[PDB]
């Protein structure tokens, strides 16, 4: 019925929460992630041996800079998280350039949308998180839908477990209706507010919920054990 999950952690202590994700035996089908920036790239990389969990990189835009991670063995990248839009600047389009290049250097690539607390005010979380995902769409494919995961945001305190469910049925419903029903099926739609232990497993529950985009913190092992 669901597709493979995703468990991710998206850092922005290292060296005991490496240690506490080592010693944990993870007994269901999950794919473990642990996205880190550059400078502490090469000792999670050295220091993470759990084979159910992969390396990712972050906000890479350049292609030499691309081509240095596949190189160095890095396969996956975390891309358009909230702060890159509302802080650093990068626009829908910008983030849906930088997913296409990851793509074509061979990257498994989580590409995230979401709407600000003034956007879901006035009513706009469709029209919002849909024009964002319709940029990243526009450079791709369908075959590269195999490479891509997308992370839902809600960047206003967690979302019920129906607001993350009506949110994610949302963005399935125009995958299927403007890529194809099979995409949409084999999809990864990942939940990236919120979540501790508790609240993970009663959000995993949802029909659209496929894992999470969380904090690289010791509870990730809950969150790890939340998707089933």
């Amino acid at each position: 019925s669901k597709p493979q999950p995703i468990a991710a952690a998206n850092w922005k202590s290292l060296s005991e929460l490496i240690d506490l994700f080592n010693s944990t035996s993870i007994n269901h089908d999950v794919q473990c992630v642990v996205a880190s920036t550059f400078v502490h790239l090469a000792m999670t990389k050295e220091r993470l041996s759990h084979p159910k969990f992969v390396i990712a990189a972050q906000n890479a835009g350049n292609a030499d800079a691309l081509a240095s991670l596949k190189d160095f063995g890095v396969n996956w990248i975390v891309l358009g998280h909230s702060e890159r839009r509302w802080y650093y600047g990068e626009t829908n389009e910008i983030v849906a350039d930088k997913v296409a290049a990851a793509v074509a250097s061979g990257f498994m690539v989580i590409a995230c949308i979401g709407e600000t607390l003034q956007e879901r005010e006035s009513g706009r979380t469709a029209v919002v998180v849909l024009t964002q995902i319709a940029a990243i769409a526009k450079k791709l494919k369908k075959a590269d839908w195999a490479k891509v995961v997308i992370a839902y945001e809600p960047v206003w305190k967690v979302a019920t477990p129906q607001q993350a469910q009506e949110a994610h049925a949302l963005i399935r419903s125009w995958v299927s209706s403007k890529i194809g029903a099979d995409v949409a099926g084999e999809l990864r739609i990942l939940y990236g507010g919120s979540v501790n232990g508790k609240n993970a497993r009663t959000l995993y529950q949802q029909r659209d919920v496929n894992g999470f985009l969380a904090g690289l913190k010791p509870e990730f092992v809950d969150i790890i054990k939340a998707t089933q």
